[PDB]
């Protein structure tokens, strides 16, 4: 049986290497990475591998690596592809640790924007849980982490981290990956997955995917927000992507909203996570 190395970048950033059959399906390498990962909430999770435009996907746990991957790298990186809302919720500490590591990356990479204060409270929380309680020894008035904290980092950031660090003395792993959870699950762009298309019109919007519905971000004024249960039908065509809106009371007709997305297969993918969020996210 001929076997194929894989390589996948974790959430601390190292490399998973292990061997799959070539005709394996995507939930056999998953399978293998969450057992490594001691991970047992797993629906929570994926893989991404990026196609030959270098756009990232979800390998399809379904299908064969080889057929998605195709002409490629058998190189994937692990990560959160639904956000639970509600991470208290979770039956492990081990499951809040990886969505923890994830949201550190949404952070640094800044799809997750986030206000200064809470940046320095969130980077308190990782302290907190990595390194345990505060000690001056370690943190001169001169002290910066080695900890990514955030998009760029300023002086004023890392005197504030260590400020609210002092405050969370006694504080155990599983409590500060809690708290830090508790504050990130309220940002605006908390799990939400961003898709740069246009509008009927032809003007620049971004469509947002996540638990609570679809988004349609015009700019700074008005937001548009579908929740999940007034989307009947998701559908795409060409470089197109519509949604079926259920009719509201008393309307005669269902409306179908479209937009143009920058090729076909940014459309297949914007459908097939819609679709993915609306099927997962329905039993809430
Ligand atoms: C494979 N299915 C199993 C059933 N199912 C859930 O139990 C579920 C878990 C967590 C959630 F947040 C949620 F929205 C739904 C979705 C995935």
């Amino acid at each position: 049986p001929k076997s194929m190395q894989c390589k996948v970048i974790l959430l601390d950033g190292s490399e998973y290497t292990c061997d799959v059959e070539k005709r394996s399906r995507g939930q056999v390498l998953f399978d293998k990475v969450c057992e490594h990962l001691n991970l047992l909430e797993k629906d929570y999770f994926g893989l991404t591998y990026r196609d030959a435009e270098n756009q990232k996907n979800w390998l399809d746990p379904a299908k064969e690596i080889k057929k998605q991957v195709r002409s490629g790298a058998w190189h994937f990186s692990f990560n959160v592809k639904f956000y639970p809302p509600d991470p208290a919720q979770l039956s492990e500490d081990i499951t809040r640790y990886y969505l923890c590591l994830q949201l550190r990356d949404d952070i640094v990479s800044g799809r997750l924007p986030c206000s200064f204060v809470t940046l320095a409270l969130l980077g308190s929380y990782t302290v907190q849980s990595e390194l345990g309680d505060y000690d001056p020894d370690e943190c001169g008035s001169d002290y910066i982490s080695e900890f990514r904290f955030a998009p760029n980092h300023t002086k004023e950031l890392e005197d504030k981290v260590i400020e609210l660090h002092k405050s969370h003395r006694g504080m155990t792993p599983a409590e500060a990956e809690m708290h830090f959870l508790e504050n990130a699950k309220k940002l605006s762009m908390y799990g939400v997955d961003l898709h740069h298309a246009k509008d009927s019109e032809g003007v620049e919007i971004m469509l947002g995917v996540c638990a609570s519905g679809l988004l349609i971000y015009r700019d700074r004024l008005r937001i548009n927000r579908f929740a999940w249960p007034k989307v009947l039908k998701i559908s795409y065509k060409r470089n197109n992507f519509y949604i079926k809106i259920r009719p509201g009371e008393f309307e005669q007709f269902e409306s179908t909203i479209g937009f143009k997305l920058p090729n076909h297969r940014a459309a297949k993918r914007l459908w097939k996570v819609c679709v993915e969020h609306h099927t997962f996210f329905r039993l809430l």
